[PDB]
């Protein structure tokens, strides 16, 4: 068992979590091609809409389902990439990218193609400007999964710099602002770069801590490239010469330090005359992401079995 | 800074006061201290106290040997921090043949005849065990002028290097010498994994408490000789957190190494591999780790 160190962060969940979950899970159970009944049940047990609501608890009620659909299909895609090579995985992603832009019509016989297409079409229909600001961060997220730097040795420092793209920090930032209708100026976005980077490390490592057993199993049974083990747990275990479980406890303490740094960075942003009302809502949203990511990771069957 | 719970209980050599006044008295008499302020600071450090905390079960007539060796190493290393890499190298390499006894010392140069008479006295008491300390000490000395210190380092690469800079090997050889504990090469091969794990504990624990002094040294002394080479600033950089934040994380990591030590020893005992000599050895390593933490917690060397 793993006991989480004390946190001042209060995780919040979107009030419409039960409705949207039943709705979005239902959609994918109708359209997505699951290999068997076991995969369908494991899909529901994962609670991909539940993590989305924990990520963006203050999302607008008519925009939360968009986020739940996007994160869900991205989870399904990334799980498929683990059985492919870097070459096969790259081809899979790059085929869905112009479709995501809406430049290429989808193959209605291929579930992943029209699901992706209809989603982005529906999102651009609701808010064209904000939905377009999610495209490139998503593409950055997807292309990071087939980056060949995963096949090269990394220290803790270089790993965190790479994982900011692999965890989709920028993707989650754009998705959050979209779902909340929270618009920020380029001056405001640049203003909280350091807060973003600190938040990204928290999201990545917390995920690493709870998803380690799943990824460790994948690295032994799946493809040698797509299922390769790339996590801070393994890296810290190597460099410090301790068990992976020991690395988890140490990394968890480090996460609490990043939470502290988040509070100080926000305080300094407020001490200086730089904290606009939009920024206050943004950094508060980032906190929800960090605590929301932890809560879900602690409880989902995706990681416990 | 509140230390996490530890099962390691520190022990101190019962003759700590007698040997302290003897060894401190020797260096105050022979070593070239610049002024009275430096002489007081030397006594305040408690270099014989940490030695008696490192090897609490050392033999009564051999504990003073260990105190002299560690004390003169502290004095030399403090001098190196005002030198360049080249100057420090020339300084160290000059004392190495003298340590072996192949070159006579300049009797007008304190460090030379102190080093010479020390090793000569140790060989007279126990020649075989004294010779087995030479190369580990030389590895320790040469690590201080290693130019890897001026180049970017990862946490893993640092711990591998710091095993030499912390002098894990010399401390092990010194412990056995002071205790008269003789172990076969095959026995020492059994505890290689335990030694490496112990080295990380000694290094990081020292890093945590000595960080403030080393930070000040890096800002005031020589840019090369006093350069900052610690896990505290390394982990801080890799994780983009403050030094105090890294300390709290590194302290947790230290307790995990204590857990691994017990696990490795238990596994060594599960198999019929823990000989009586090894049992005293692995207990001695635990004293080194617990003793190093106690001294680092309380010494004026790190607090002021
Ligand atoms: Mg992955
Ligand atoms: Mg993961
Ligand atoms: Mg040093
Ligand atoms: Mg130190």
């Amino acid at each position: 068992h793993l006991e989480p160190p004390p946190s001042t962060f209060q995780p919040l969940c979107h009030p419409l979590v039960e409705e949207v979950s039943k709705e979005v899970d239902g959609y994918f159970l109708q359209h997505w091609n699951f290999p068997n009944e076991k995969a369908r049940k494991k899909f529901v047990a994962a609670g991909f809409s539940r993590v989305t609501c924990l990520y963006f608890p203050k999302a607008l009620d008519d925009r939360i389902h968009f986020a739940c659909r996007l994160l869900t299909v991205l989870f399904l895609i990334d799980d498929l990439l683990e059985y492919m090579s870097f070459e096969e995985g790259s081809a899979y992603n790059e085929k869905l990218i112009p479709i995501s832009r809406g430049d290429v019509l989808p193959d209605r016989s291929i579930p992943v193609e029209y699901i992706i297409y209809d989603l982005w079409e529906s999102m651009r229909a609701h808010d064209r400007e904000m939905a377009d600001e999610i495209l490139e961060p998503v593409f950055l997220f997807m292309r990071a999964h087939t980056d060949r730097t995963r096949a090269r040795p990394m220290g803790l420092g270089g790993y965190l710099e790479y994982r900011e793209r692999d965890v989709g920090k920028e993707l989650l930032a754009a998705l959050m602002r979209f779902s909340m209708g929270l618009k920020l100026s380029p001056s405001e976005l640049q203003r909280v770069r350091e807060i973003d980077a600190n938040c990204s490390k928290h999201l990545s490592v917390v995920n690493d801590i709870y998803s380690y057993e799943k990824e460790l199993y994948t690295s032994k049974t799946a493809h040698s490239e797509g299922g390769i083990l790339c996590t801070s747990v393994q890296i810290l275990a190597q460099e410090a010469d301790v068990t992976a479980e020991a690395a988890k406890r140490v990394l968890f303490v480090m996460c609490r330090e990043w939470e502290l740094r988040h509070q100080l960075l926000v305080a300094r942003l407020s001490a200086e005359g730089l904290e606009t009302p939009g920024l206050a809502a943004y950094v508060e949203g980032l906190e929800y992401q960090m605590s929301g990511n932890e809560l879900w990771s602690q409880t989902t069957l995706r990681y416990s079995v």
